């Protein structure tokens, strides 16, 4: 699966061109937050992405706009940190912010930090995951697209 | 990915007459879940799942296929969890799909009629139709 | 999806000698008391590399998959929860396999051994089948090779 990806900010941008056949591409959280205890947050990931398979045909009654899927990394497990809807499911159409929902189960606020990776974007597939950084999605604005500001 | 789904009454036939990689599934009787606990929230229908046969590697046209039960987007607004993370849905399963709840709140919940908390998906993630049947087969 | 196993010990070895479903339930190998309020990395006394058919995917005969671990539905009876959501093993794994398990409670529990609180599935969400190996490969990681 190849995933084209729009970065929200320059400093985002940076962290993916030094991203430091896996079947998980980790995200970074780009910015230090702190969550509340016993809170949900709403984690704001910097980017946009499409994720691009072959078309294959499927029981309804070449390359094409795929759903994919928001997994928690393993090392999540260490933090007290949960993903609220256990995994994310990004639809094929979806062109807003990729957001994690994190649950703080701990009694004490948590300082997540820029460069630290809790979550990856995984196929349905369970094919290895390429990327690019793009301008844009699609032509559309929530895409980044399109003439003007 | 195309189900077919057996209201168990009326009442919930009526709620999927009238109703994407996911198909979201009805809360189908008003209910309260006790502060700090698991409920098997029963959802009112059965289902089965059809997709192309494909050659798969395993040591010794349509079939029925395994599936999945994920939580909608919008439960992490609420504080309801689902116990399981995942539900699996085997092939070869003709029961009502439950929905276990964990209330992480140290206060009852109440979920109503008409609340959508969960979905069902293929493991291919193509899109999803369904048709309502009077018995599985 | 055929998965080869390498069992850590014989005891664990005899639990899987003597075990069609999209899931293959793993056993939990040894009695452990998880602390109240905690995350445990509970070791499962496995090793198993994941077979498929050879399939094109776009990227920029059997091989080696990645696979999943999720929590079977019968853990939702138990204060236990997966910390991690649904486990992924990526293609040729060849470390231990994990479930890390939170103890929601304010009281100890106990696993059993033969207790049975996750499984492993396809990403095909095809039938598994198994065998026991006694190695993944030639590397001492995949419990193969020379010594010592
Ligand atoms: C509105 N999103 C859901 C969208 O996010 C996309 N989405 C879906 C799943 C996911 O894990 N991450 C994500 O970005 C597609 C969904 O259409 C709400 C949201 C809810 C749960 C997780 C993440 C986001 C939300 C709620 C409150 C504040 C901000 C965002
Ligand atoms: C018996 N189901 C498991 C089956 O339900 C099907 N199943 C599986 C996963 C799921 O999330 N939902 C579901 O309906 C296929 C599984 O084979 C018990 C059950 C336990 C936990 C969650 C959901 C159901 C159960 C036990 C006691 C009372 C009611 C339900
Ligand atoms: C190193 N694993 C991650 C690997 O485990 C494999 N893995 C992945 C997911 C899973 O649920 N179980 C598992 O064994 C493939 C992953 O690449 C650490 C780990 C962390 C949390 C849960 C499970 C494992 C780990 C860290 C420290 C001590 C022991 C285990």
């Amino acid at each position: 699966m190849h995933l084209k990806i729009v970065c929200l900010s320059d400093e985002v941008r940076e962290m993916y061109k030094n991203h430091k056949g896996d079947s998980g591409l980790d995200l970074f959280i780009v910015k230090d937050e702190v969550l509340k205890p016993k809170s949900t947050t709403f984690v704001k990931l910097g980017i946009k992405a499409i994720a691009l398979q072959y078309k294959s045909n499927y029981y309804y009654k070449n390359i094409v706009n795929t759903s994919f899927l928001l997994f928690p990394r393993s090392s999540i497990s260490k933090t007290p940190l949960r993903l609220a809807n256990s995994i994310g499911l990004i639809d094929a159409g979806y062109r807003g912010e990729i957001i994690a929902a994190l649950d703080n189960t701990s009694d004490q606020e948590y300082h997540i930090k820029k460069n630290d990776k809790l979550v990856q974007l995984v196929s349905f597939t369970g094919e290895p995951l390429s990327f690019e950084l793009v301008e844009e999605l699609d032509e559309t604005s929530r895409g980044e697209g399109g003439f003007g500001s």
